[PDB]
């Protein structure tokens, strides 16, 4: 009953949620509200191919936090159910490098 | 145990899947493979604010079909589990109008 990991993409150097991602996120929040006991990890990432490690660490943190903030503030999800994990700059998502500018929302087993 | 509806967005007049959407879709396919009995409807849409009704109908069909084709051909999902619904041109997704250029993958209850 654990979600398919949710992908939220971002533009370069930005932690802002686009209209597409707000739409994406509203469906996930409805599922979260339907099963109020489920826990989630909100992994934030950035591409290590540009910017410094510390900038990419902060950016990944802010990306995860913006996803948390929309679920909590806009779609009414208990903040205690969401845990931020700042993954920093990575290449774990391959190329094009913007695929690493992403948040993954995953269920906690 | 039904998925949170999955959003797959498209560029104007196009039914091509971007690198971001292929990444998005790979996580959904893994969930589909984990629970092989689940059925899904693949709703395709276009924005009714541009183009003719018949063009938007075909475009919505091709969008849904491209999502089906990636799940079946690239991520090995039984074609019989996925049903296309061509929604044609709509405004059901609000503005900006590109939010209507989308596929929704939904579980069949």
């Amino acid at each position: 009953a654990n979600i398919a990991p949710r992908t939220v993409f971002f533009t370069i150097g930005s932690s802002e949620l686009s209209p597409r991602e707000e739409m994406n996120l509203s469906y996930l929040a409805a599922k979260m509200k339907e099963f109020p006991d489920t826990q989630y990890t909100v992994y934030g990432y950035a591409d290590s191919a540009t910017g410094t490690p510390a900038f990419n660490k902060e950016l990944s943190q802010k990306r995860a936090q913006a996803v948390v903030n929309a679920l909590v503030k806009k779609y009414g999800v208990d903040s205690s159910r969401l845990k931020v994990d700042a993954g920093g700059g990575v290449d774990k998502f391959g190329k094009p490098i913007y695929l690493n500018r992403v948040v993954l929302v995953e269920s906690v087993k």
